C-alpha cells in the first residue's frame, strides 16, 4: 500500500522526529492486521487460517523492509548521536529488519515453518486419545502411579518432539540468516540485545549462583519425599529425580506434588483447589476476581471488548485450539484479549493473574507510539501479574475471598506456606535459566542437530537434577515438546521475572505502608502501591529498564536479595531438615536412570 | 635467598632493564638448575626424601621469582611495554609474572606439597589382583589384549586407582593456582595458559580448525566402530552409539595405532607395523635413540652431547626403584646437561615417542645460548611439533625400508591407503582428545565446572568430541580426568592439538625446501641439509620473536592452517567416506546415552 510506504524526510534530528511519528502511524494498521490473523488461527487451527496468517506475515515484512531501508538511507550516518534518547531507542529499533532481511522465497518458507511447528505442537495427541491440555496436564498433576505418569510423559515427548525436529533445524538456519544482516552474530544475540546490558550473561550467572543453594535444598527435600512414595527402585537418593514425577510435564514447577511433601501435614490445606470446585467457581469467576484485584489498586478494569472477544474456556465444538494461555494486544488501543483453556484450580487462578498482568500493561501504554508498546524489558511484562498473584496466594487474602478458613499465624503455617511457594517459584528457576541456554547454543552453532537432545539433557541434568525416565537418543527432540520452542517465544524473560517479581513485591509492600514479614504482605486495596505500579506500566519501553527499575525499587539492577528475604525462613528450615535425614545435596550419581516398570507398557 | 642470588639496583629505564636482565640471567640459571636437578632426582627415584628436597628447591625458586619479580615491578611497571628492544620486553614480561610466587609462604608450601603428592599418586598407582603398573603392564594390556574383560579390568582398575585419590588434591590445587594467577591480573589460571599464544581470537581460531577436521574424525570413527563390531559383537558395540573407551588400544583412547591389525583395509600388502620386526631383529632402547639421533645429524642438526648419553634414563630401572615412567625431555638450564627420561619399550610407537622427545632436546640444544627467559618454543605447540615432523618422514614405508625395518617396497593405491589409515589412527584419532582436555580444564579454572561436576563434564566432553563412553558406570566419586598424566602433573594440553595441526604445515614446508616433488605423504626429508637449515632457523629463535612471524618465515603463512593436514590425508579421507557410505554407516553416535553391559561374572 502507497499510504503505508514511507515519506520523504531530511537527515537530522528534527527530520527524524517527524519520521518516527510517520512510522508509528502506519505500523499501527500493519501490526493490527498481523495480530488479527494469528488470533483467527490460534482459536481455530486450519489450513485456511494458516494461509491468512502467512499473508499477514508477508505484509509485515514488506512494511519493515520499506521503513528500515528508509531509516538506513536517512539516519544510518547520524542516529547514535541524537541528544534525545527516546528517539535513539525508536530509530535503532526501526533499522533492525529481522526476517525482513530475507529474500522473498525464504521469507515465505520461514512464515510456513512457524505455522507447521505451531500446528504439530498444539494438535499432538497420546493414544492407546489424550491431548496435552487438559488430559495429560491433569494426569501429570494428580496421578501417583509411576507407570501412568511414565506413559503420559513418554507419549507426549514422543508425539510432539519427534516430528518437530526436521522443521526446527530449517527454522534455525533461516532465522540466523535473517538476523546476521542486522549485524548480529546470530538470533540469540538479537534476543539478548533486548536487555541492553553488556554483562547480561555474566549477570544472570551471578544471579543463578546465589539462588542455586535454595534449589539444591528444595530438590533434596522433595527427592526424599518421592523416595518415601516410590521406593529405592525408582528414586536414587544420590541421583537425578525421574523427570515425570514432579507434577508437571516439564518438571518446571512442582506445586502439584505439595500434598506429598507438605512439612506439617494436618494443618489447613493451603491448596484451595478442592474448595474452588466445592463452591462452583468457573472460568468467568476467576477472571472477575483477578480484575477486581486490579481495580482495587485503581488500575483499569478490563474493557467490554475484552469480555466480548476473549476465549476463556476450551471450545466444546470439536475445534483445535492453541491451549497454551496467552494475552493479545491488537495495536488498536481498543482490542485486548486472553485465550486460555481455563481449568478450575489454584494454579490456573495464578495463570489468570499472570495473563491479566499482560493485559493491564497493554491498557496502560495503549496511547504510545507502537514501538514503545512493549515492556521496559520482556521480563517486566512477565512479572506484572505474578506480583499481584503473590498477594493473592497469601493465606490471609485467600481467607478474604472465602477460599480458606483463617489460619493461625504460627511458625508451622509459615513454613507450610513458604514451602508451597518454593515448589512454584524456586523449583522453576533452573528451568527458567536453562531453556535459553539450550537455544542460545543452537542459534550459535555450538549445538548442531546431531546434539540437540544430548545438550538438552546435559542442561536438564546440570541445572534441574532430573533425568529422562526412558532412554532417549537423537531421534527424540525433547526441547520441541515445550510450547515456547516450536512457538519461537524466548524464555530467559521468565527467569528474569521470577527474580524481578520479588523486587517489585518488596517495593510495592513498602509503598503500601505494610510492615510485617515480606511473605505475608497483601497489597490489595493499596492505591499507593497501585500508583507506583501504574508509573511502570505507562512508561512502556520509552525509557531504559534500568532507570524504570531504579525509580520503582531504588536499585538499577536485577537482584536476588528480595527473593532470598521472602523465602529466608523456609530456606533456613529446609537446610536443617536435609542434614537430619543426612541428605546428599546434588546428584553425584549423574549417570543414573530409573529402570522401566514391569512389562511396560501393558 | 642467597645474597649473590638477590637483585641489586638498576635505573628506572630501558638501559637499567638490560643490565637487570643480564644480572637475572646469571642467577636464574643457577636457580633453574637446582630446581630441575631436584625434580630429576625425584622423578627417577621417587622417595619421601627426594620429594622433600624437590619441595625445598621449588620454594627457593619462588623466593627468587618473587624478589626479581617485585623488583621488575618496582622499576619498570609501566615503561616495560614501551621498550624499544622486543626481546627485552619479552624477558621483562616473563620476569614480572610471579605465578605461585604471589602466594604467601604457607600457601606456597601447600601448593608445592600438592604438586608433589599429585605427582606421586599418579606415578605410583597400581592395579591389584601382585600388582600391575601403568607402564609397562597396563599399557601392554590396552595395546594387545583383545579380551573385552581383561581390557575392562585394566581400564577400570587404572581410572579408579589414579583418579579417585587425586580428586580432593586437585580441588585444592585449582583454588591456589587461581589465587596465584589472579594477582598477576589473569581472570583464572586457564587465561594465563592461553596468553602464551598471544592471540585474542585463540579459542575461536581453534574452534574453526576443529570444524574442518571433525568430518575426517567422524568417518575414521565409524569405520573403526564397524571393525570392532565384527570382532566384539552386537552386545558390546553399538553401530549407532559411542565406542567403549577401553577398546581403542590406549588407556585414554587417544590414539588408535594399536588396533591397526584389526582395521587394516588391505592385509595382503606389506605389514606397516614393524614392531614384530624390531623384536625379531633384537632392537633395544639404545638402538632406538641412536637411530633417532642419526636422523637429526643427517639434517646437519646437532648430535646428542656426551652428557645426554651419560645422564639419561632410557629404560625402566630393574634395580627395584619407583620412577615416573611418562616420557619427558629435560633442560637443566646450564647449557650443558640435557636428558631424556623414558621407560622405553621396543615398539614402533615408542620409536615415534623417542623422536618426539629428541625433538625437545634438539630445540634446547639450538637455543641454549639465548637468555634463560627466551629458552622456550615460539609457542608451546612448536616445541611439541619438532620431533613429530621428523617422525612423519621416519614412518614412511620407503624410510623404514632404508633402516632395515621393511623388506618389501610397494607403491600402489592399496599400500597407500594402508599407510594413510595407519597414520590417521595415530594423528586424526588424537585430534578430539587433544582439543577436549583443556576445554575441560579451562572450565574447571574458570569455575564453570565445580568439583560436583568434574566427572560429569569430563564425560560430556569425551562423548561430544571423541564419541566414546565409559565401559562401567561412573559417578562423581570418580575423577577420570585425573587418570591422565598431564592433569595431576599440571602440564597444559592444548599445545598437542596445536602441534598435530602445525606438524603438517612444517612437513609440507620442509618437503618443499628438500626439493621433494611427489605426494606429501611419501616425502622423507632424511639427509636433506636444506630442510635441516630451515628447521634450524626455527629452533634457534626460541621465544625471542612472535610465533606468527617465525611461522610465516618458515611456511609462508602467519597462522595455524588445517590445509596441509587435509592435503596429506586426502586419499584416505575420500576412501573412508566412500567405504562408510557403501556400508550404510551412521556417522556420529546418535544413541548418545548408550553404554555397554558388564561381562557375565566380571571380574571373577
Ligand atoms: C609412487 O608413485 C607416485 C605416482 O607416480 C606417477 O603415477 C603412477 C601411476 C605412474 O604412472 C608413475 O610412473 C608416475 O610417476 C609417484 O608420484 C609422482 O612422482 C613424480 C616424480 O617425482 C611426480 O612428478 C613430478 O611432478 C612435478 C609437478 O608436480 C614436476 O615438476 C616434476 O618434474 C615431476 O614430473 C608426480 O607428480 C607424482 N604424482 C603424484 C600423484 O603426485 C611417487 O613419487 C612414487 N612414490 C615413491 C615413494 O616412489
Ligand atoms: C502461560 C504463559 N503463556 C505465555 C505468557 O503469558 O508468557 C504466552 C505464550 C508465549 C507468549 N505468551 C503471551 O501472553 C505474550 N503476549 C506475552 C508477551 C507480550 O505480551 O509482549 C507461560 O508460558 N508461562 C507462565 C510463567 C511460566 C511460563 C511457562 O508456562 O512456561
Ligand atoms: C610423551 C609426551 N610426554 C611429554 C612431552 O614430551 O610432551 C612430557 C611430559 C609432559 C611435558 N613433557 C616434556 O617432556 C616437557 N619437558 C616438554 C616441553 C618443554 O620442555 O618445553 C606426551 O605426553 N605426549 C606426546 C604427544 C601426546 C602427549 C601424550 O602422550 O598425551
Ligand atoms: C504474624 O506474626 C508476626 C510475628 O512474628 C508478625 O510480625 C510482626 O508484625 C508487627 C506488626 O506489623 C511488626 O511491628 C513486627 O516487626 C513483625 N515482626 C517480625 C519479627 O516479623 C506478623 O505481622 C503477624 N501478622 C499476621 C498476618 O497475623
Ligand atoms: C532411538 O530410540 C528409538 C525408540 O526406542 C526406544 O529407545 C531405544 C534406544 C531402546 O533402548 C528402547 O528404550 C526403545 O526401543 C529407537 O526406535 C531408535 O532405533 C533409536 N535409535 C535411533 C538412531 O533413532
Ligand atoms: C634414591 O634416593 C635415595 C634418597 O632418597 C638415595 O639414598 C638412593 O641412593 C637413590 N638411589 C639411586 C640409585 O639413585
Ligand atoms: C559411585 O560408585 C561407587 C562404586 O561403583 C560406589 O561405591 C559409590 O557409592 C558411588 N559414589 C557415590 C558418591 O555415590
Ligand atoms: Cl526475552
Ligand atoms: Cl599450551
Ligand atoms: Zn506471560
Ligand atoms: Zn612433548
Amino acid at each position: 500500500d502507497p499510504g503505508l510506504q514511507p515519506g520523504q524526510f531530511s537527515a537530522d534530528e528534527a527530520g527524524a522526529q517527524l519520521f518516527a511519528q510517520s512510522y508509528q502511524s502506519s505500523a499501527e494498521q500493519v501490526l493490527f492486521q498481523s495480530v488479527a490473523a494469528s488470533w483467527a488461527h490460534d482459536t481455530n487451527i486450519t489450513a485456511e487460517n494458516a494461509r491468512r496468517q502467512e499473508e499477514a506475515a508477508l505484509l509485515s515484512q514488506e512494511f519493515a523492509e520499506a521503513w528500515g531501508q528508509k531509516a538506513k538511507e536517512l539516519y544510518e550516518p547520524i542516529w547514535q548521536q541524537f541528544t534525545d534518547p527516546q528517539l535513539r531507542r525508536i530509530i535503532g529499533a526501526v533499522r533492525t529488519l529481522g526476517s525482513a532481511n530475507l529474500p522473498l522465497a525464504k521469507r515465505q518458507q520461514y512464515n510456513a515453518l512457524l505455522s507447521q511447528m505451531s500446528r504439530i505442537y498444539s494438535t499432538a495427541k497420546v493414544c492407546l486419545c489424550w491431548s496435552l491440555d487438559p488430559d495429560l496436564t491433569n494426569i501429570l498433576a494428580s496421578s501417583r502411579s509411576y507407570a501412568m505418569l511414565l506413559f503420559a510423559w513418554e507419549g507426549w515427548h514422543n508425539a510432539a518432539g519427534i516430528p518437530l525436529k526436521p522443521l526446527y533445524e530449517d527454522f534455525t538456519a533461516l532465522s540466523n540468516e535473517a538476523y546476521k544482516q542486522d549485524g548480529f552474530t546470530d538470533t540469540g544475540a538479537y534476543w539478548r540485545s533486548w536487555y541492553n546490558s553488556p554483562t547480561f550473561e555474566d549477570d544472570l550467572e551471578h544471579l543463578y549462583q546465589q539462588l542455586e543453594p535454595l534449589y539444591l535444598n528444595l530438590h533434596a527435600f522433595v527427592r526424599r519425599a518421592l523416595h518415601r512414595r516410590y521406593g529405592d527402585r525408582y528414586i536414587n537418593l544420590r541421583g537425578p529425580i525421574p523427570a515425570h514425577l514432579l507434577g508437571d510435564m516439564w518438571a518446571q514447577s512442582w506445586e502439584n506434588i505439595y500434598d506429598m511433601v507438605v512439612p506439617f501435614p494436618d494443618k489447613p490445606n493451603l491448596d484451595v483447589t478442592s474448595t474452588m470446585l466445592q463452591q462452583g467457581w468457573q472460568a468467568t469467576h476467576m477472571f472477575r476476581v483477578a480484575e477486581e484485584f486490579f481495580t482495587s489498586l485503581e488500575l483499569s478494569p478490563m474493557p467490554p471488548e475484552f469480555w466480548e472477544g476473549s476465549m476463556l474456556e476450551k471450545p466444546a465444538d470439536g475445534r483445535e485450539v492453541v491451549c497454551h494461555a496467552s494475552a493479545w494486544d491488537f495495536y488498536n488501543r481498543k482490542d485486548f484479549r486472553i485465550k486460555q483453556c481455563t481449568r478450575v484450580t489454584m494454579d490456573q487462578l495464578s495463570t489468570v493473574h499472570h495473563e491479566m498482568g499482560h493485559i493491564q500493561y497493554y491498557l496502560q501504554y495503549k496511547d504510545l507510539p507502537v514501538s514503545l508498546r512493549r515492556g521496559a524489558n520482556p521480563g517486566f511484562h512477565e512479572a506484572i501479574g505474578d506480583v499481584l498473584a503473590l498477594s493473592v496466594s497469601t493465606p490471609e487474602h485467600l481467607h478474604k475471598i472465602g477460599l480458606l478458613d483463617r489460619v493461625t499465624n504460627d511458625t508451622e503455617s509459615d513454613i507450610n506456606y513458604l514451602l508451597k511457594m518454593a515448589l512454584e517459584k524456586i523449583a522453576f528457576l533452573p528451568f527458567g535459566y536453562l531453556v535459553d541456554q539450550w537455544r542460545w547454543g543452537v542459534f550459535s552453532g555450538r549445538t548442531p542437530p546431531s546434539r540437540y537432545n544430548f545438550d538438552w539433557w546435559y542442561l536438564r541434568t546440570k541445572y534441574q537434577g532430573i533425568c529422562p525416565p526412558v532412554t532417549r537418543n537423537e531421534t527424540h527432540f525433547d526441547a520441541g515438546a515445550k510450547f515456547h520452542v516450536p512457538n519461537v517465544t524466548p524464555y530467559i524473560r521468565y527467569f528474569v521475572s521470577f527474580v524481578l517479581q520479588f523486587q517489585f513485591h518488596e517495593a510495592l509492600c513498602k509503598e503500601a505502608g505494610y510492615e510485617g514479614p515480606l511473605h505475608q504482605c497483601d497489597i490489595y486495596r493499596s492505591t499507593k502501591a497501585g500508583a507506583k505500579l501504574r508509573k511502570v506500566l505507562r512508561a512502556g519501553s520509552s525509557r531504559p529498564w534500568q532507570e524504570v527499575l531504579k525509580d520503582m525499587v531504588g536499585l538499577d539492577a536485577l537482584d536476588a536479595q528480595p527473593l532470598l528475604k521472602y523465602f529466608q525462613l523456609v530456606t533456613q528450615w529446609l537446610q536443617e531438615q536435609n542434614q537430619q535425614n543426612g541428605e546428599v545435596l546434588g546428584w553425584p550419581e549423574y549417570q543414573w536412570h530409573p529402570p522401566l516398570p514391569d512389562n511396560y507398557p501393558e
